[PDB]
């Protein structure tokens, strides 16, 4: 069949899950991977991969992005880029270079299915060029206009097409009217592309939306794209790099034979960018240093928890006193950008001095009281991420609002402008908030009732108990607490956590969403008076709420009334 769309695999739909897969797979280099002989190694790979906290489907994206291949002699090979990713060496940069070289046709996609007459496109560079024209693209815009683009020369065509669709769309007045126009236009377009019947043309529309979701996750992971509202846009801090990616991008023709193609495609040094010399990488390293220094110096007086990053900045750059080569500079540049992201988290503290920025987080959190239909439409209008990940994102902004932490360790994925992308892994809490003399894990859910009990009871207590174990191994002498936050906390989930606190020595504190927002309103009201919560105030809240859970008499009614009692004493104390 002649394909009419390119796609980003949803297995996994988020790219940070590839590294553990590929690390497992690298143990199978030199194994035979094709034909009757190949069956043995592939099943062994599935057995080991399973232990992580269909095989053909799992490998296909690692073939698509140039991490692995099968040589003409049939053996499994790991490209150099695959070697870098498996070793977790600058993984976001590996993905950027691989996804820039990514092309149709390729070794994975060639022949009759993808004839040169139709196919000549670098998917990511295409969206870069398109974005230049149309400013932003929602996931739906990607599902409608971008997946069916097959050639880099359609940028202007589709750019013009999108502006006409949007100008006609605006003329429709009422939101519900606009949905019909959008779904019909979407329906009509896929009918000419892919031409009961209704389901077949509808399933293609659903798949387009599922693929556009993974596409946004993979593109934002490169850093070249961020999210503004529910729209994918170019990263304004990457403008010069984007221009050079567009100008130097190409579809190579030497893709029919596997060795010749992956000599190019598997090389993570390619494309080599202009600034990737020792001289210009020194400039880039220093330019990032002055950006981070400016960021920290603006905050250090009112927010001395930025000293954490200041000291890490120093550790990173003092490597350059030992060696000044291209590899060390790239490590210096990559770590300093991660550290810049941490400084932006601390910077949010200063922004939240503005009450409307602070009140934004509170009002966004109140949406979750609303029925499920109201929440999804309100979140989809303002975020690319799903409503569950955004809840973790809001609660994590809530902690930033309260202040005083040395580290606001989100475990869910954010992009280069701190917007949410993907949920936290299942073997990790949604966030870890590290203070000077205590740690607070954050676990949130939008689920209710019996599904909430099944969904959270074991993962929450497991995350707490694993973190406690790891703190002891590390020798960190800090009390560990966990805040469990849901719009409505199920009775059974509450009582299982109370059991764990008193029987297994956990320190899990269930707060309703209403009670978590109460903490934000208290801090908001203190900022109006020129005051703010101290680290002590937050520690005192955790200790007291924890003491209530193990000292109150073993009655769900009395412990719940005690927690509200303890919380109201802390709030009245702030006056």
């Amino acid at each position: 069949a002649k394909k009419v769309n390119w796609y980003v695999s949803c297995s996994p739909r988020s790219p940070e899950k590839i590294q553990p897969e590929l690390k497992v797979l690298a143990n199978f280099e030199g194994s035979y991977w094709k034909g009757v002989k190949g069956y043995k190694a592939q099943e062994a790979f599935a057995k080991e991969l399973a232990a992580l906290p269909s095989t053909r489907d799992r490998v296909a994206p690692m073939k698509t992005y140039g991490f692995v291949f099968v040589d003409e002699e049939g053996y499994l090979r790991i490209t150099e880029a695959g070697k870098m990713l498996a070793n977790n060496r600058r993984p976001k940069d590996v993905f950027l270079k691989q996804l820039v070289k990514w092309q149709y046709p390729s070794f994975q996609h060639k022949g009759k299915e993808y004839p040169e007459e139709e196919w000549s496109i670098n998917p990511l560079v295409f969206v870069l060029s398109l974005l230049k024209k149309v400013g932003g693209l929602s996931k739906l815009d990607i599902a409608m206009f971008c997946l069916t683009a097959t050639n880099n020369n359609q940028v202007d065509e589709i750019a013009e097409e999108i502006m006409q669709f949007r100008n006609e769309r605006e003329k429709i007045k009422g939101q519900n009217k606009k949905l019909e126009f959008t779904e019909n236009y979407f329906f009509k377009r896929f009918e000419k592309i892919y031409g009961s019947h209704k389901s077949k043309i509808e399933t293609k529309m659903r798949n387009a939306r599922d693929v556009a979701d993974a596409t946004t996750r993979y593109f934002r992971y490169t850093g070249l794209f961020v999210a503004r509202g529910n729209q994918l846009v170019l990263n304004p801090e990457k403008s010069d790099l984007i221009d050079e990616i567009i100008s130097s991008s190409k579809v190579v023709k030497n893709y029919t034979r596997v060795e010749e193609f992956h000599e190019y495609y598997g090389n993570p040094s390619l494309p080599q960018f202009s600034f990737e010399t020792k001289e210009q990488l020194l400039d880039l390293a220093h330019r990032i240093r002055d950006e981070n220094t400016r960021l920290a110096e603006q905050l250090v007086e009112h927010f001395p928890n930025v000293k954490v990053e200041i000291q890490v900045l120093e550790d990173i750059y003092n490597s350059l006193n030992k060696k000044v080569d291209v590899e060390t500079l790239k490590d210096v540049i990559y770590h300093a950008k991660e550290l810049q992201l941490e400084l932006k988290k601390k910077k949010l503290q200063a922004d939240f001095n503005d009450p409307r920025q602070l009140e934004e987080v509170i009002d966004l959190l109140e949406v979750y009281h609303e029925k499920k239909n109201v929440i999804e439409e309100k979140i989809k209008a303002r975020f690319i991420a799903n409503k569950n990940t955004v809840f973790a994102w809001l609660t994590w902004n809530g902690f930033i609002i309260l202040g005083n932490a040395l580290e606001y360790k989100n475990n869910f994925v954010i992009d280069e402008e701190l917007q949410p992308v993907t949920h936290a892994a299942g073997n990790q809490p949604d966030m870890e908030i590290i203070y000077e003399d205590f740690i607070v894990l954050g676990e949130v859910t939008t689920s209710k009732g019996a599904t909430q009990f099944k969904m959270e009871s074991e993962p929450v207590t497991r995350h707490y108990l694993n973190k406690k174990k790891e703190l002891e191994k590390q020798g960190v002498e800090k009390e560990l607490y966990c805040l469990f936050i849901a719009p409505e906390i199920n009775k059974n989930t509450f009582e299982e956590f109370m059991k764990y606190n008193i029987v297994q020595n956990t320190r899990i504190i269930p707060l309703s969403l209403k009670q978590f927002n109460m903490l934000l309103m208290v801090q908001k009201k203190l900022i109006e008076k020129g005051r703010r919560l101290s680290s002590y105030d937050i520690k005192n809240l955790m200790v007291s709420l924890y003491r209530t859970t193990i000292e109150c008499e073993r009655k769900y009614t009395q412990i719940k009334a005690g927690l509200e009692e303890t919380l109201n004493n802390w709030v009245v104390d702030k006056e």
